């Protein structure tokens, strides 16, 4: 079932363009909710641009998939469990496939720059397998993602503005805990075209806004318990020098004996909001982070919807 062997992962389209198949190397899981990770080096050492993703997911088994970019994977193995870790350095997300939430295409002219001196040398593919019902026959699985690379330089460059809580603590029982993140945007204009939220099972609602002279332009709002793909932004949102990116995850503490804090495990929590943007080639940077809350009181003027779960 859909597994190349003798043809390999690389597939020339044209001189410049080519397609690359990041697949699992015939793994079979033992247990449910298993996170498998494997890496692919880039075939070229020159800078390239990623411009498309086709999900190749066997529908009767794969919960979700993620693709990152980094310079140093965690394992040197053929595959590994992602609890060991994805990338030792900063792992940069590019694509998120979710079952039951069809992903959107990248806008035309937009590509993530990869490789070269500065960009990512590796891809790491994280596959989340749900149930084991279809593996009764013990068949090796080759699920993954074909990607479209090219050396033709693209007019617009994709990047990611990661907003995350670092020092949150949820007291057990506590009915409502907000996790507020805010930073002054400090670069050339970006335009936001997608977003993903990630929390674990206590996340009620994550929301993120651009605030320009006091008024709260919404970017994205989602219940993290819904499938965590990138979702499209209604009308693309520019974000200019001086603007403030605010975001608020909202957590409950109920159904918990001890206090929850930020971390990797299932017992711990996360408040990540990934805002995919594009910038003009000449002005572009590929990654931005915000772990602060530089404008804390400002969250009184927050919209209501941010605190209203659905
Ligand atoms: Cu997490
Ligand atoms: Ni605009």
């Amino acid at each position: 079932n859909e597994c190349l062997g003798t043809i390999g992962p690389v597939t020339p389209l044209d001189a410049s363009d080519f397609a690359l198949d990041i697949r699992m190397p015939g793994v079979t899981p033992k247990e449910s909710d298993t996170y498998f990770c494997m890496s692919m080096r880039l075939p070229v050492d020159e800078e390239a641009f990623v411009i498309d993703f086709k999900p190749r997911a066997s529908m009767d088994t794969v919960h979700a998939m993620l693709l990152f970019g980094c310079n140093m994977p965690s394992s040197t193995g053929s595959y590994w469990f992602c609890d060991e870790g994805t990338c030792t350095d900063k792992a940069n997300i590019l694509y998120a496939w979710a079952r039951n939430a069809p992903p959107t295409r990248l806008p035309k002219g937009v590509g993530f720059r990869v490789g070269g001196e500065t960009g990512s040398k590796y891809f790491v593919l994280q596959v989340h397998y749900g149930d084991i019902s279809a593996f009764r026959d013990n068949h090796k699985d080759c699920s993954g993602v074909s990607v479209h690379l090219t050396r033709v330089p693209q007019p617009l460059i994709a990047g990611m503005y990661l907003m995350m809580s670092v020092d949150t603590v949820i007291p057990p029982g506590e009915k409502v805990v907000n996790a507020d993140i805010s930073c002054q945007y400090k670069m050339y204009p970006m335009h936001v075209f997608a977003y993903r939220v990630h929390t674990h099972h206590l996340g009620k609602v994550v929301s993120g806004y651009r605030v320009r002279n006091g008024q709260w332009t919404l970017i994205g709002r989602q219940n993290p318990q819904l499938p965590q793909a990138f979702y499209p932004v209604e009308h693309p949102v520019d974000v200019t020098f001086g603007d403030i990116l605010a975001a608020r995850c909202v957590f409950t503490g109920e159904g918990r004996t001890e206090a929850t804090h930020i971390g990797g495990t299932s017992s711990d929590e996360m408040c990540n909001l990934y805002i995919m943007y594009y910038m003009e080639a000449k002005y572009a940077l590929s990654f931005m982070t915000c772990t602060k809350n530089v404008a804390p009181d400002m969250f009184r003027t927050i919209p209501a919807e941010a605190n209203i779960p659905i």
